[PDB]
């Protein structure tokens, strides 16, 4: 069975289970904003269906030696994590917010 994630909002096809990446040993990371909010970010080899804004930033990376840029689902706009870039094994993944998913069968 595969197990695709969908933006929560609209329901595009952004990710799936056996697209995970253990980074760090983890797929699943817990995380602080700077406003303290908490997030569960899903790790991620490769996504489908997201637009990309701005230039890199590493500041307040959660993952060291990595920047990052904001991921919007590319049709409806939604917030769904960030694209990391500028590291080593692997160069690049996508941290996308379990919160902004919804995950279901294909
Ligand atoms: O790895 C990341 C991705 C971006 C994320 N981030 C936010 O969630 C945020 C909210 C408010 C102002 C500034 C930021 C910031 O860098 C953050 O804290 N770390
Ligand atoms: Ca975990
Ligand atoms: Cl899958
Ligand atoms: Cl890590
Ligand atoms: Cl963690
Ligand atoms: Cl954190
Ligand atoms: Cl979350
Ligand atoms: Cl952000
Ligand atoms: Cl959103
Ligand atoms: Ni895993
Ligand atoms: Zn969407």
């Amino acid at each position: 069975g595969a197990s695709i994630f969908r933006c929560r909002q609209c329901g595009q096809t952004i990710s799936r289970r056996d697209w995970l990446l253990p980074m760090g040993g983890d797929h699943e990371h817990v995380v602080f904003n700077p406003a303290g909010m908490i997030f569960r970010v899903w790790c991620f080899s490769l996504a489908q269906g997201l637009r990309l804004i701005g230039a890199p930033s590493g500041e307040f990376s959660w993952f060291k030696g990595y920047d990052w840029t904001i991921a919007l689902c590319g049709q409806c706009g939604s917030h769904l994590g960030w694209h990391y870039e500028g590291g080593s094994q692997p160069q690049t993944f996508f941290g996308l917010i379990k919160d902004r998913l919804a995950e279901g069968p294909a």
